[PDB]
């Protein structure tokens, strides 16, 4: 795999952000304030990732038209405590913001994570945010080519609560006490060509609470019922057997995601979170208890050990946090995560990808450690320029204390090479 | 004056038009259809005029946000006659469309002429379109820097009908039988820097009908009352004396326009239309009956005679047309026009600029004649490329018969050089 592009871009107001800012009439104060707090970051990310200028303008305009109205009310600041937060605490980011730009620094690709909300999201009128994410994906579908919602509707029927089930949770609040109430999250992959690849994520914990069925059973039955051809069957069964092995438990099945394209050629990812955050546990998961030890699998594990050591990952046993850590309060530990890529290929085991929660760790120190890894795998442009670009996104900030600028970092081994993505703070007040 | 830039651009779908088209969510079918019928033309014009890419995107986005909603209902086509037209017949273009892109081919600058309308414009609810142009200019004012509405409000008070005066015209339709009902028109000059220069035009013929005051008296008293400092006094008086001379009549005072900037440093243009369209009449107007014959004035007149002969202007006596010539019916004669630039300078006479109505003349033949003039004044890039660019704006068209693609051509002598602007059809069904 060729090394990723990385151009420096530290401008407070990138040219494309200015050109659009001077031309847009907003019909909402919220949209206008969201734009100015997040558009500069997105514009820098696209310039540093070396997207074409035409494509930069397409995606910033798309951000303006499609995303801004889906962000709902602009976050409000507490005069006393100084905590900046929205009413709806999104399960997409530990800050609780409905927007996140992630950076695939292996390919120099940018993705827009969005949790579509309204003014009523979280209140008594819409306590689990059931409708708006669907409307968002329907709007995206009509606008963007190749977006097939077939997979979304099938998983939505099976993993999202109905009107009747919602009334039960409203009438009996004690049945679901978790602050993480997002059922559906979204992501748009921004390709270099101009094509946008849309993904949906389903968190069935509310459905699990009402129906009395575990998260594992909800996800597996969902995947199995949707998989008419039986393409995911072998890999799903061996994942179940690994989950069965770990049960006989810190390995928790959590959620899934699906690409929105041709159903017979679409792929599902199964996510689980692990509490024991150490390299011994990682090998066990990465190799399925030693069953998956082919050359590609082992070479990936060896590079994972370097990645782990370079970023100075602190090992420990971490549970799911008590609550959110909003922008303003002190930063923190949480469980690591793994997705398993049900790719429908010939392989017996689904492709694993590790996510480590770095929220709580010094962000400047993490990126310096990441630079060490960039030099290890020979990503010259990225090693030289990424750090200065990451920090440039947060001008008025103390990097000596800031531990919220990167929440998660992901690691996978694809096509004989490291695949790394940073999930970063995407908001400047 | 340096020669104008002109790059070739014949693409059916220019890149910036595509990038935005693939990213915009329209809240109106009308806006969406206007965009696709006019945005390709604007994008080509900006590329051929050699605007920077950042500035292209600013102005296309500005077009989308500010202009599209001001165009009102998309034009409808008669199934039998094939005539495509809007309910409101705008006095800005002989086709009756509320949008026109003009090309200052002397400087390679593009201007957006707009007649802001709504669904109610022309009907019994708003028969003279009084409110929407004001709202448009107020919206533009807040969005765009340097836009001072002081001149607009003063001329609006004096030249636009009040609510009471409107009721009189509604109650008695025979008091104003003219199809040209636009009182306020607008224009945005697109500078190369990114700055937009906004202008307002006031046609006081409805005010003249109700108040019983002539168009001449309405305009002059307006200019004189607004001109507190007395900067326009000398030039206005000598224009009045020329109008007085011509009265003792085919020279008709018609309307005025004003830039929207610092009031004490803003400039007014006085427009009059002439029925006798011949070179002998042009010299008389251009020289104020022989009073203005300084070297700059005479050199300009000599070049005007070449311009006149190159485009093959047919001489004659032409009155104001009986009605509009909408897109679909056969093309035609009409009076020529002159603006007089009350510049507030030391000069005794205001700077004249000629407008010739070329609507009715073969547009391909006119542009070929214009190319001859471009070669005469040494505009090499413009001579080589303009014709192919003009025609590229109308793909599915018979140029053998088409006489509506250019409505007016303007001529002035500025800074020892020819100043030419084409006012062109800006719509593709
Ligand atoms: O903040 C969270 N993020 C997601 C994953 C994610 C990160 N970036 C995303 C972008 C799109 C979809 C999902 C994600 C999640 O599952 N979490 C469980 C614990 C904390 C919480
Ligand atoms: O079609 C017309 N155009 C304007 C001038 C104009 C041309 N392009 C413009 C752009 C902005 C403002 C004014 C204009 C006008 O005064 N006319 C009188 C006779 C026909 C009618
Ligand atoms: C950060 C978390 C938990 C999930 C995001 S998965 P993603 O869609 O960003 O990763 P891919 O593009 O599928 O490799
Ligand atoms: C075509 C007619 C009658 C008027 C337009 S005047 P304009 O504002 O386009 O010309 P300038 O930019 O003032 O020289
Ligand atoms: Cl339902
Ligand atoms: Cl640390
Ligand atoms: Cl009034
Ligand atoms: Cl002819």
């Amino acid at each position: 795999p060729a090394p990723p592009d990385q151009k420096p871009c530290h401008q407070l107001q990138p040219a494309p952000y200015r050109a659009l800012s001077e031309s847009i009439l907003f019909g909402s104060v919220d949209e206008e304030r969201w734009w100015h707090s997040t558009a500069p970051i997105l514009s820098r990310l696209l310039i540093s990732s070396n997207y074409d200028v035409d494509v930069q303008y397409k995606y910033l305009s798309l951000y303006r038209h499609l995303v801004l109205p889906a962000l709902g009310p602009y976050p409000q600041r507490d005069p006393e405590t100084g905590i900046i937060a929205t009413q709806w605490r999104s399960g997409m980011v530990l800050t609780g913001l409905p927007i996140e730009f992630s950076n695939n620094v292996a390919r120099a690709l940018i993705r827009i994570g969005v949790d579509p909300v309204t003014a009523d999201s979280g209140t008594a009128q819409d306590p689990f945010n059931t409708t708006r994410p669907k409307v968002y994906l329907e709007t995206a579908a009509r606008l963007l080519p190749g977006v097939d919602l077939t997979r979304f509707y099938e998983f939505e029927t099976e993993l999202v609560i109905t009107k009747a089930e919602e009334a039960v949770l409203q009438a009996n609040p004690d049945l679901f006490r978790s602050p993480w109430k997002s059922q559906i999250l979204t992501a748009m992959d921004l390709q270099k060509s101009g094509t946008v690849l849309v993904k949906a994520y389903f968190y069935p914990q509310p459905k699990s609470a009402v129906t009395g069925r575990s998260t594992e059973d909800l996800l597996v039955n969902a995947i199995r019922k949707v998989d008419r051809e039986g393409r995911f069957e072998t890999q799903l069964a061996n994942l179940q057997r690994y989950i069965e092995r770990r049960r006989r438990c810190s390995f928790f099945p959590h959620f899934l995601s699906t690409d929105l394209v041709e159903p017979g050629k679409s792929r599902v990812k199964f996510y689980a979170s692990e509490r024991h955050v150490n390299l011994q546990m990682v090998e066990d998961i990465w190799t399925f208890g030693g069953l998956r030890r082919d050359p590609d699998a082992l070479r990936g594990l060896e590079l994972l050990r370097h990645f782990w050591a370079d970023i100075q990952m602190r090992e420990g046993y971490y549970t799911m946090p008590r609550g959110f850590c909003e922008l303003g309060k002190s930063s923190f530990e949480a469980p690591m995560m793994f997705h398993f890529h049900l790719d429908g290929s010939q392989s017996p085991f689904p492709d694993p990808q590790m996510y480590v929660c770095v929220f709580g760790m010094n962000s400047r120190k993490l990126v310096e450690g990441l630079t060490t890894f960039y030099r290890r795998v020979g990503w010259e442009e990225m090693a030289s320029h990424y750090q200065a670009n990451f920090l440039a996104n947060y001008p008025d900030e103390d990097f000596e204390k800031a531990a919220h600028l990167c929440a998660y970092v992901s690691f996978a081994y694809k096509n004989g090479g490291a695949y790394v993505t940073l999930y970063n703070h995407s908001f400047n007040p």
